[PDB]
């Protein structure tokens, strides 16, 4: 599993369950392709988004829908959405794990990459 | 001044400065419009980006040129840039302050709307 997404919240101090994420890939025409897309478990973890196979080199966003995730709380949120661009693969196969740390008006991402 | 962004480097604990910044605003067809865009100054800070008149209720992007921040330091990074993608609504709060914290693996972004 090379491309990992894990959330969380940080006002009910819990995994964000459901969470709707969409992956993309720069196209060739530079619009963004649909690449691979699915919800956050009762971990907060999305897995199996893609293989080693489909995950090629390129420019990658994960957009991570914060918005309907506060909406369904009950609580008022300032962003559309979080994202995360990032070029993965270019010296060979990375395993990706992406974070989110969410909050109402504010977010934490980071990654972390290792080498098969 | 309705909207302002402000940078900074927390591996040296510095103002980012001389980051590009560039602001976008959802078209109709939804796509991106160029709204306004600027080089971070010695503070870190970006400021005159836009007009109250101009700044109208809609969706807006701000793209942060982190990945050339970076690289011209000599530090290796992840991200291409850093994204902020909100929605500006129309009530008291009226000044928009969005923040963003650099690493090179990493960022956080905070918004602060005051009246
Ligand atoms: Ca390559």
């Amino acid at each position: 599993c090379p491309l990992m997404v894990k959330v969380l919240d940080d006002v009910r101090g819990s995994p964000a369950i459901n969470v709707a994420v969409h992956v993309f890939r720069k196209a060739a025409d530079d619009t963004w392709e649909p690449f691979a897309s699915g919800k956050t478990s009762e971990s907060g973890e999305l897995h199996g988004l893609t293989t080693e196979e489909e995950f090629v080199e390129g420019i990658y966003k994960v957009e991570i829908d914060t918005k309907s995730y506060w909406k369904a709380l009950g609580i008022s949120p300032f962003h559309e959405h979080a994202e995360v661009v990032f070029t993965a693969n270019d010296s060979g196969p990375r395993r990706y794990t992406i974070a989110a740390l969410l909050s109402p008006y504010s977010y934490s991402t980071t990654a972390v990459v290792t080498n098969p």
